């Protein structure tokens, strides 16, 4: 799994 913020 991923998890990304921007």
């Amino acid at each position: 799994g991923s998890t990304s913020t921007a």
